[PDB]
Order: C-alpha cells, then structure tokens, then sequence
C-alpha cells in the first residue's frame, strides 16, 4: 500500500482482544476470580502502554472510539438475543407475574431512590434527568456466575429462572429508561405536550412488542417450511433478529430492545419448528457471538477508562464510590423485602435464604458499560463524561471482585449447598459398579495373547473415576413404602421418556408431583382429585371465542340452479374460488387507492395523481358491480338471503354513489348543500369500509389458530393422561415384589387403582366431548411411532454392514423430512364413518370377502344413558363393536370395574368357548354399537379356512390380549416397559397342534411359553396344569396329550 | 436397496399390527398405510471359472462386512480401513486372484525404515 | 439521532443480502 | 469450546494480517498451509468440537460468497455497462471459447 491506503487495524485489536480472553480464561479456571477483572486489567495496562508509545496508539484509536450508534446497534441485540434464547422460556411463563411485577416495579424504584441519592450526596451539582439517566444505568443487573453455580448444585431451579427472568427484564426496562432520558438531556426538544408525551410514551411501550410479535410470526411461519438445509435457517435467523431490530428503533421509532426480547421468546417457545441439529448448533453459535462481545466490551472499556476518566478524580471520588456501592447494595435488599408481601401472598412466594442469595447476586455487567461508554462519547465536560464510566467501572470491579467471590461462601453459610444422602448412596453404587466393569474388561483383556507385555500400570491410569463428593415402626414403615412408591413411579416416567413417548412437559409434571408427594407426610403422588383436571380441561373463552367464530360464519346451504340462459356457467363462476380471489384482489387494489386519497387530502404531478386515483376508482367500482352482477343474477332473493352480502351491497351503493357525485355534481342533487365540494371526505374515508369486506375470510382461518391452541392444549392434556396409566400399571407390579408386608398393599393398592379408573373415565368423556381432535391425536402418535421403528430398523441395518452409509444417509433424510412435514399436519380431523370402522377391525381384516359376509351380516343398535347392553351371567350370543359412545364394565373375575371406548370389541371370548359373559356393561352415554350375530359367527369361521383362518386369528388376538399380564409379572425390576413385551409377544405363535403328543424343545432360542387354555403335561413328571398360566422354566420339557373337555390353545415364542 | 426396503417395509407391518392390536389407539384414521412414510426405494426402475468368481467376490464381501464391524466397534481405525476396503475392491477388479495378496501390499506400513 | 449522527447502514444491507440468498437458495432448490 | 473456536478464529486471520502487512510475506500460502496442518491433526479438537466447526466455517464461506455475488452486480451495473461497445459482446464469446 502506498499514498492513502487504510489497511483495517481493528482486525488486530479483535483479534488480540480474542486471543487474551482465552488466555484469561484458561489461566484462572481454578481461581476464584472471574476472568473479566483480568481482561479490564489488561485493558487498562495496554491504555497505559498506548498513551505513551504512539505506535500502539492508531491498533486502538478506531475501536476506542466507536461512534454510539455503532457500538449500540452492533453489540445490544446480540446479548438481548442470546438472553432470550438461552432461557427456559416454560418455567419462565409459569411465574410470569412474579417476574414481571419484580423486575418492573423494583428497578423503577431503584433507580429513583439512586437518582435522588446521586443528587444529594454528591457534590456535583446534577439536576433529575441526569441522576435518572445515572441510576438507569446503575440498576442493570447480569447474574451468570449466580446462576450457573444454583444450576451445578442442582437447587431451586425456580429461582434461578426467576433471576433470569428478572435480569432481562430488567435490562429491557433500563435500556428503555435509559434512552428516553438520554432524549431528552441530550437532544431537548421544545416543550412536551400533554398529548405528544402521552402519544410517545404509548408508541414507546406498546409499539415495540406487537413488532417483535409480528416478525417473530412472520419467521416462524417461513422456518416452518424449510427442509434439508442448515445455513438457510442460521442465516434466516440471524437476519431477521439484525433487521427487527434495526428497522425497530430507526424507522417507525419504537423500542428495539423489547421487540427483539419478545421476539427471542417467541422463537425460543416454538423451537420445534427447527431440526435437532440446527438447533443444537444455533445454541453454541449464539453462546459463542455472546462471548465475542462482552470480551470486546470489556476490553473497551479499560483502555477508554485509563485514556480519559483517570485524568479527572480527585480524593473524594473512591469515598463516594465506596457509598455507593453502600447504597446500592442497601437498597436492592429494601425494595426487594418490602416487594416479599404482595409476590409472597400471591404468585409462588419467597424465603428469607432465597431473598438474602438475590440481594447478594445483583453482580452488574457489560450493559451498564456500554451504556456509560455512550454516556461518556455523547459529552465533551467532565461533570458528566469522566464521573459516569468512572462510576460504573468502580461499582463493576467492587461486584466482581466482592460478591462473585463470597458467594459461594455465602450459599455454605446459609446450608444451601448440601448433599441429599439418597444422591451420595445412588453416585457410591454407580461408582462401584464401573469399578466391577473395569475389572471385568481389565481380566480380559489380561487373559489375551497380543496384548500380554503392555505395562498395566495403567490399574491406576484406567480411570479409577474417583467418585466425587469426597466424604410406631408403622409409620415409618409407610413412609419407607411411600418413598419407594415414588422411586418407582420416577422410573416409570423416565423410560417412557427415554422411549420416546412420555414427552417433556409430561415427564416434568410428573417428576414434580412426584417430588411434591414426597415433600409431605403421609399422602401418595398423584391424588388425581384436582391436580389432574386442569391440562384434562382446557377451559377458558378461548372455547367462546370458538364458539363466536362458528356461529359468526353463516351462509345459504344451497341455492336452486336456474334452467334460464347458461345456467350452471353462471352458477358456477359464482360460487367458484376464482370469484373470492378476485374479490380479494380488488379489495387490496382499491385499499392502495384510500390510502393514496387520504395522504392527498391530509396533505403537472397533481394533475397526473387526480387523475391515475379516478381512474382506479373507477375501475374498481366497475369491477365490484360485475362481481355483484355476477351474484344476484339466478341466486335472485338468494343473493339477499345472506346478511353479510347486505355489507357488500351496501359498499357497492356508496361507492357508486361517491363516483357518480365526484364525476359531474352538474345534474343536480345536493350541489350547493353540504357535501364532497365542499367536504369530500365522506366520499372517501368511507371507502376504507370496503376492506372490512375482507373480514368473512378472517373468520375461518382465526378459527383455525383457536383450534390449533385447544388441539395443544388437549394433546398435552391427553398425553399426560396415558402416561399416569401406564405408570400405574408398572408399579403395580413392582409394588407386589417390595413391602412384603400385608394390610399395607391395599393401602397403596387401593389409591393407585382408584386414580387409574378415575382418569380412564376423563380421558374417555373428554374424547367423547372432543370427537374430531382425538383423531389427529391418536394418527400423529401412530405416525411417530412407525417412523421411529423404522429408523431404529435403518440403524441397525447399517451397523450390520449390509447397507453402505450413502444408502443409510438418504434413507435416514428421508425419515426426517417426513417426520418434520408430520410436525406441520391439520390440528383437526374428520372422524371416519362407522363403514370403514368395521372394516378396519385388525381379526377380520385382509380378504375381502370376509367384510362382505360382515357388513352385509350385522346391524346396528341405539342405546341412552343407563341401558344395559349385556346381563351378567348371560349367554354369549354376539360380538359388540363401539362405534360411538363410552361404556362402563363391572362385575367379578377382585371386582374389577373398568371402561371402553369407540373401537373395541367385547364378546369375543364367549363366542370363541360358549361360556357365560364376563362382567354387565353399562352406557355411560348414548352409545351405538355392531351386533354381530354367534351364529353367523360360527357361520363364517366355518365357511373359512384358510392357512391365516379367521378362528385361528381370533384365537391369536384372545391369546396376545391374555399373555401380556404374566410376561409383565415375569419382570420382578428387570425392566420390560409393558410395551416392549407387546413387541416380543408378536413374534410369537399359536400352537399347531397336528398330533396331541408334540414334545416342543425347550431351547434357548424359544424363550418363554404360556398356555393359554389347555392341558400340558412335562416329559417326566407330566404334572397336570389348568390355564391360564405360565409353564416357566422349571418344567424342562412339554409334551402333551388330547383333551377331550377344554381344547388345548397354547401360546409360543422362539 | 431393493433389499433394505423389503425389509423396512416388513417392519413397518409388524409395528402397524402391533399398533392395531392397541385398544387406546383404535379410532385413529388408517390412512396413515399410504402417509405411513413407504420410504419409496431410489433408483426407479467351465462353471468352474464362474464359480470362482462368485466365490472370490462372497470372500470380498465378508472381508469388507468383518473390517466393518470391526471398525464400528472402534477397532478398525480409519486409514487402515480404507486400505482393507480398497485392497478388497482392488482384489474385486483383478480377475482369479484373492484380495490382500500380502507378498508387498502389506509391507511398507509395516516397514516404517526411511 | 440528530446533527452529524452515522446510523451504520450496512447492516441493513448485509441482512438484505442474506435473505436474498435465501431466499434464491429456497426457490430454485430443483431448477438447475 | 468457546476458547477452542476463538483460538481457531484468531490464529487464522492473525497468520494473514502479520503474514501480509508486517515481514511482507505471502499470507494467502501461509494460511492454506495452516488450514492444512490443522485440518491434519484433528484428533487434539474434540469430536463436538469439531463437528460444530465444520458448520461454521462453512456458514462463514456461504456469507462471504453471498456478499460478494450481491455486491458485484451493483458495482458493475453502476459502472461498467456504461462503458461498453458492439465489439465487447464477440470478444466476450471469443474469450469464453479460447479459454
Ligand atoms: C475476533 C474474530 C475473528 C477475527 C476478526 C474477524 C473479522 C474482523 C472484522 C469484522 C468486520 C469489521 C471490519 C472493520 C470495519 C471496516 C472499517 C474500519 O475498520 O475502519 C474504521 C472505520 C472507518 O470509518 P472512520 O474511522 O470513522 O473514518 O471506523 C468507523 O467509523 C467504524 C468502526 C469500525 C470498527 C467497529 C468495531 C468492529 C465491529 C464488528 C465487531 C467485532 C467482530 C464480531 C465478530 C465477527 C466474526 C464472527
Ligand atoms: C404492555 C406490554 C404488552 C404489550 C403487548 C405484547 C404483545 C404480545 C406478546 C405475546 C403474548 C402472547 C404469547 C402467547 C401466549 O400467551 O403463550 C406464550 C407463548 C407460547 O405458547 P405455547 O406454544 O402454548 O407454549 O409464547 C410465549 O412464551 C410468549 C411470551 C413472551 C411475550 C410476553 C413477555 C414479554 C412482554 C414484554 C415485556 C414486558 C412489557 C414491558 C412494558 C413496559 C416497559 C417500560
Ligand atoms: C448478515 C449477518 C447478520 C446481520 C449483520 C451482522 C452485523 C453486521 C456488522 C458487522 C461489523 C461491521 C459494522 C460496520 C462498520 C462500521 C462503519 C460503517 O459501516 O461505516 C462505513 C465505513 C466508515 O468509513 P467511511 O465510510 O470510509 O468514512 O466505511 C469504511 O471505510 C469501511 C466499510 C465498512 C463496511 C465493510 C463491509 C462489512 C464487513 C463485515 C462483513 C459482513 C459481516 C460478516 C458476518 C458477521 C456475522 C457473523
């Protein structure tokens, strides 16, 4: 480079400023100090170095002295952004109000009783926007250190979410102040109107959030619909947060920093919109971008400190310094207890520990800095340039240097810091166990003959992995049970989260309960009564709204088709969603032309303009008049029977009637009276009513986003729901192998199958309420399910070789760009009609002719509340399918009472033996049903018998349904997930017994054998057995022999 | 992939019968046997001598499939990997002669003299 | 801002080039 | 990671800033020879590590090619097609087919 070339030399400041952050960071990983007091003394010794050497001066004098706007517009919405991102934005939402009315209310008074503290005390005379404008910026807080030490210790996660939560706001909050006070010292503006401020203050506050809500649609919506590509999403991303907030606070002036915190939160809510990976990689990559700045900032602001504000202080700045540090500290601690009765009373509450640990955790940060930096640049006079960063950095350094380092302390003074002795128990067993398997692999590797000679020292180099942490009878009795009853329970819910299927909101409201019941004395998780309602409920007007919508939209059913002219042409054109479009597009074209007429009015190129709005009037209004002779014409009183065209030919009138005024006014009329000549605003603004001609189309998608929420909500509650169940289920059976002591049983017993049964009716009723959501429901879960057992398929046939990876990539793509369409699906389906019910019932379906001979057979039956389909004890004469109601079955079999639903079967049993029936069912709704006759039953089977007979896969269906119970039994804490059990049974088979002597193997490859309903005998000692039951192992070899009385079904697996 | 499709499609079945078989999940639409993901598969669409090439290329096969698992397992490396798989393809291309004939090709690595 | 007040204007159109290409990279994910 | 990715960050373009400026030496050689050696000796990062810095760098590529592509079509229709005869068009085509 020669004359004048700029080589960038901020390229070697970022990149040392990057390079000495590592360095810090890696120096002092034991050291209690944080790495940002090292980089602030790096900082000012090299401002120290540069004031002298003027070589080192031009490598920082263009980053020393960024412009404000860069610094602010650069550097701020990346660390609100990251905020944001990073919460758990659930939990947040669940104590919204706490948070909210905290942060709000307690920096508002803090930074009035620290602008009135500034005022008095220090000599420098301030007047009250400055002193505002000083604690603003001093009541900005940034606890990460807090934060992160409450999450390791694994302690009140709600109060780390609530200091999250407060600190963003917070900053919001301060940021907001901050410029509204810097406006008006800075930059005075005349006087303030009352209506101006009012006005500003709206725009300011209200403005922000509705256009972060926006875009955060927008994005959302477009990241929706975008598969197989990664940088796409990354860039979608960082644009759309760069540009919210650029066009935020530049154009249209509004808060930028609270449209990009809600727009953070939106995006961070709905997250599942954006693949696995991407969002994996988007959390380091913001993480990452969060880091970059505060290592700049606080490099910064050293080198700009020692350059300019050491130059101006004298004696009595480090005493003022020292009060207000004094003050500040007093006062977080005051407003905060005397704010403890209203969030306390209400909300969730606080203790004295939990408040004490949040006074000491207010610990400032880079937003202050940068605050004062621009504080600092907007000002040439000592009296507020030097006093303001010298402040702030003196009040940072006493944060860092005092609370970061005793707080740990502090947390062990208070005894919140221990260690729960069932964690210490659980880390020794796991501990013990890897050395088992250490020394297990260890002997075998020993015993190899390549590897005899390598040194084995490595004993204590294998990774010993030192476990850390270094170190009447009846009540008790129950309160061990009790613990153990939740302990189960908590496995329960975490394999059926590992499995995919207990979700997350789930699974936390489960383990919170859980935690709960254990918290207290004597009472078991889940009392069912009203902790399970709420997400069963999903009550709120949303449901009105619901209900507004549909009964807002109202149309002709339909309308007579007329033989005169064309006819069904014109009918159709009508009617067609060609006409909506077009009306559509004329609407939106003549919207343009009312906002065009009312800026001109508000306000040869006039000529030009007058005459381009009259012809597009005109065109519109012709238009809407062929649009209206299209309708009217062959609908005839039809095209009046609807009151919402009444609002359209209404428009069409007034349009036509401005027109015909605004083109002559000569025929005569109104002329001289009161009217467009003299005002012809009426002529115009009611023109804008045409666009609410738009709104019946607004009305059916609204619908849409209602159900959608009411979906969600449903789902999750359902959800919810079946996890209970299937967790009961397993404790039962864990619960018969623990305890062992009796008249304790029951105890437990009795309260787990009363919840069961109580929620097994809720689900059902909601469903009945419901009947078109729970079809999507069931399908997505369906659809879920299937993929991912054909991923685990994919997986396993690469790993066996057989498939190369180009082969298991595109299979694996595949899966996931339908698993990603699937998340996007319809939030309501159309239940499907009883035919295709009956035909899809999985015993009689495949062939064809086996569903003729069924719905031509068959009937269908009509039943209220209280009828009593079946009598106990009567004679098994048809089957019995739900196509619609809920029915309740009682009697004995332990009287065992329990529900059914659409979809199930009931006789089969009784007409597979001719035994009496089981238990007396009873409508708990109008119910409709399938009677299919015994005899055409037997019918059937006889005129079927093919290879897959239809006897033989009933007697497969009875055989599966009864085998599971015992398999699930067989689990004494092995571990079978009651589902994964389904999945072995399938393999199995009925037992083709061709002679009635076979001797069946017992080999190692068949596994398990029940017997289903027969006779079986063992080879030597042919003890006799009745079904149901469980051969088990014990009798090696089975043979068999002819029953006469019982014909012997018995169920294999290999 | 003809293979590999037949078999996820067989899976498939067997998950959608044990889905049936299902009692909570009964009135959920079946249509789902088409929207069910198929998984559609790409592409569209003397003895004595022959015999040894068939056996040649079943050995070549079972080379590759042993260095694979071994390396899935994480045994295998990379590099030594990929010289196993392109003397096995090596082997594959020349005709009567099996793979890793071992008089130089697996000398060098061994060597390590320079 | 107001008098001599430099609102750095490249961010706009560096972000207005990436949603470009985006939305380029979108459309003609199967046109050659 | 963090320190793991700014150290990969700052080596690169401090290698190419002192490689071209200071001791003038040719950077863009210097910085393909430490893209190589790093890339080679890959086992020190660790495996997430790694993964993740694959797609940045690749992003970063991305953003560059799409600044790069936008700007110069602005500049050459602003400039260039101002200046421009007949004759340019065949020696365009000319060019295209000698090369
Ligand atoms: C540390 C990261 C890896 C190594 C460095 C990566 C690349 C660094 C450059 C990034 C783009 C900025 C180039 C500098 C601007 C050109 C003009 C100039 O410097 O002349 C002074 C320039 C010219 O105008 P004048 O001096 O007013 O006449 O001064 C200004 O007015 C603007 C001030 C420019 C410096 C602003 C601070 C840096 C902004 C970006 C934040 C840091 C990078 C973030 C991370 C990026 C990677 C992920
Ligand atoms: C006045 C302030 C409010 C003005 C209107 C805000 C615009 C609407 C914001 C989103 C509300 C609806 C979200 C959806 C929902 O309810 O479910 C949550 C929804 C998730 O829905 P899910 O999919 O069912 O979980 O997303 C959220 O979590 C939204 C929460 C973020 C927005 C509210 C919090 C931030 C408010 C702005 C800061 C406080 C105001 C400060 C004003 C004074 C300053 C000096
Ligand atoms: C698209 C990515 C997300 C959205 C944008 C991210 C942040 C964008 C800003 C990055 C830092 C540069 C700030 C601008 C420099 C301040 C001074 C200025 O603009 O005035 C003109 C500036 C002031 O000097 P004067 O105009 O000569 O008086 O003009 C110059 O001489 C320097 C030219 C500055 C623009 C250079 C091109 C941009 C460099 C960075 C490459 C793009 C970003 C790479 C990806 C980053 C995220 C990973």
């Amino acid at each position: 480079d020669d004359l004048h070339a700029h080589a960038p030399k901020v390229i070697v400041f970022i990149s040392g400023s990057c390079l000495f952050g590592a360095i810090s960071r890696s120096l002092f990983k034991k050291l209690p100090i944080p790495y940002t007091v090292v980089l602030l003394i790096l900082g000012a010794i090299l401002g120290v170095v540069a004031s002298n050497v003027p070589l080192v001066e031009e490598h920082t004098r263009d980053v020393a002295h960024m412009d404000p706007h860069v610094l602010l517009q650069i550097f701020l919405p990346v660390l609100i952004f990251e905020s944001a991102f990073a919460m758990d934005v659930h939990t947040f939402m669940r104590s919204f109000s706490q948070v909210c009315i905290l942060a709000l209310f307690g920096l508002v008074v803090a930074s009035v009783l620290t602008a009135v503290l500034a005022m008095n005390l220090f000599n420098y005379n301030w007047n009250f926007s400055e002193a505002m404008m000083f604690g603003a910026i001093m009541s900005a807080t940034d606890p990460v250190a807090v934060v992160a030490l409450l999450k390791d210790l694994g302690a009140s996660k709600q109060l780390g979410t609530i200091i999250e939560g407060e600190s963003l706001l917070n900053d919001g909050c301060a940021i907001v102040i901050f410029n509204v006070f810097m406006k008006m010292v800075f930059f005075p503006q005349l006087t303030s109107t009352v209506g101006q401020n009012v006005l500003y203050f709206l725009q300011v506050a209200v403005a922000g959030p509705l256009w972060g809500y926006a875009v955060a649609k927008v994005t959302v919506f477009f990241l929706s619909h975008i598969f197989n590509d990664a940088l796409v999403e990354i860039t979608i991303t960082l644009a759309a947060t760069y540009l919210t907030y650029y066009i935020g606070d530049i154009w249209l002036e509004v808060s930028g920093v609270l449209a990009v915190v809600v727009l953070g939160l939106i995006v961070n809510a709905e997250k599942t919109s954006i693949s696995p990976e991407v969002e994996v990689f988007l959390h380091r990559f913001w993480e990452m971008l969060a880091y970059l700045a505060n290592t700049l900032i606080f490099m910064m602001v050293g080198v700009v400190v020692t350059q300019k504000a050491l130059v101006a202080v004298d004696k009595m700045d480090w005493f003022y310094l020292i009060i207000l540090y004094l003050a500040i500290t007093i006062i977080r601690g005051m407003v905060i207890s005397l704010f403890s009765p209203i969030l306390s009373r209400i909300g969730y509450g606080l203790t004295w520990r939990n408040a004490v640990i949040m006074t000491w955790g207010g610990l400032r940060g880079a937003v202050g800095l940068a605050l004062a930096l621009v504080v600092e640049n907007l000002a040439g006079n000592d009296v507020i340039g030097s006093k303001f960063l010298f402040h702030t950095a003196g009040i940072v350094v006493l944060t860092l240097v005092i609370n970061a380092t005793t707080i740990q302390t502090l947390l062990r003074i208070l005894g919140m810091s221990d260690i729960s002795i069932p964690k210490r128990l659980a880390m020794a067993g796991a501990v013990r166990r890897i050395h088992e398997g250490q020394n297990r692999t260890l002997n075998m590797l020993k015993s190899d003959r390549f590897l005899a000679d390598a040194d084995w020292d490595i004993a204590t180099a294998a990774c010993e992995i030192s476990d850390p942490y270094s170190a009447r009878e009846f009540a008790d009795m129950m309160e061990e049970a009790r613990l153990r009853m939740l302990k189960a329970e908590k496995i329960s819910y975490w394999k059926q989260f590992e499995h995919g299927m207990l979700a997350r909101e789930a699974l936390r409201l489960l383990v919170q309960h859980a935690e709960v019941a254990a918290d207290e004395k004597d009472q078991f998780i889940l009392v069912d009564d009203l902790k399970k309602s709420w997400q069963i409920k999903g009550i709120y007007p949303w449901l009105k709204r619901k209900l507004e919508d549909l009964i807002s939209e109202k149309k002709i059913a339909a309308i007579p088709m007329p033989k005169y002219k064309l006819g069904k042409l014109m009918y159709k054109i009508c009617h067609h969603m060609a006409f909506e479009v077009t009306i559509n597009i004329a609407i939106v074209l003549n919207i343009v032309p009312i906002i065009m007429e009312f800026v001109v009015q508000d306000k040869s190129s006039l000529q030009k303009i007058e005459d381009a709005l009259r012809i597009s009037n005109y065109v519109f209004f012709v238009i809407y008049a062929i649009e209206a002779i299209v309708k009217i014409l062959g609908l005839g009183r039809h095209y009046i029977v609807s009151h919402w065209n009444k609002f359209d030919a209404f428009i069409l009138v007034v349009a036509l009637v401005d027109i015909i005024i605004a083109e002559t006014l000569l025929k005569g009329s109104i002329t001289i009276n009161l009217s467009s000549i003299k005002v012809v605003k009426l002529f115009r603004l009611l023109r804008g009513l045409r666009m609410l001609r738009l709104t019946k189309a607004l009305i059916p998608k609204l619908i849409l986003v209602v159900n959608g929420k009411i979906n969600n909500q449903l789902s999750l509650g359902y959800d919810v729901g079946k996890g209970y169940i299937i967790g009961e289920e397993e404790v039962g059976k864990i619960i018969d192998r623990m305890v062992d002591n009796k008249k304790i049983l029951r105890e437990l017993k009795h309260i787990s199958e009363t919840g069961r049964l109580q929620v097994v009716k809720e689900l059902g009723l909601l469903q009945r309420e419901h009947p078109g959501i729970a079809v999507s429901v069931k399908t997505r879960q369906a659809i879920r399910t299937i993929l991912n057992h054909s991923r685990e398929t994919i997986h396993e046939l690469q790993g066996a070789g057989l498939l190369d990876e180009m082969e298991a990539h595109k299979l694996e793509l595949t899966v996931e760009i339908k698993m990603k369409r699937l998340m996007n699906a319809p939030s309501s389906i159309p239940p499907p009609p009883p035919e295709n019910l009956l035909k899809n019932v999985s015993w009689l379906a495949g062939d064809m002719k086996l569903i003729d001979f069924i719905k031509a057979r068959a009937s269908l039956l009509h039943f209220d509340y209280g009828e009593v389909i079946v009598r106990e004890g009567d004679e098994s004469d048809g089957l019995f399918l739900i196509v619609s109601g809920l029915v309740k079955l009682y009697g004995k079999s332990e009287v065992f009472e329990d529900y059914l639903t659409v979809g199930n079967v009931i006789g089969e049993m009784g007409v597979l033996t001719k035994k009496p029936r089981n238990a007396t069912v009873t409508c708990e709704t109008t119910v409709q049903v399938y009677f299919i006759t015994a005899e055409d039953m037997n019918i059937a089977i006889d005129t079927f018998t093919l290879y897959p007979s239809l006897e033989y896969r009933l007697w497969r269906v009875v055989a599966i349904r009864i085998a599971t119970p015992l398999i699930m039994e067989q689990m004494a804490f092995q571990g079978w997930t009651q589902e994964k059990v389904k999945l072995h049974l399938e393999r199995g088979y009925l037992v083709d017994l061709a002679e009635s002597h076979f001797q069946f193997n017992i080999d190692a490859t068949l596994e398990d054998v029940i017997l289903i309903n027969g006779t079986a005998y063992n080879a030597h000692t042919r003890e006799e057995i009745r079904s149901p039951c469980l051969i088990s192992r014990t009798v090696h070899k089975l043979t068999f022999q002819y029953t006469a009385t019982e014909e012997p079904r018995l169920f294999v697996v290999r």
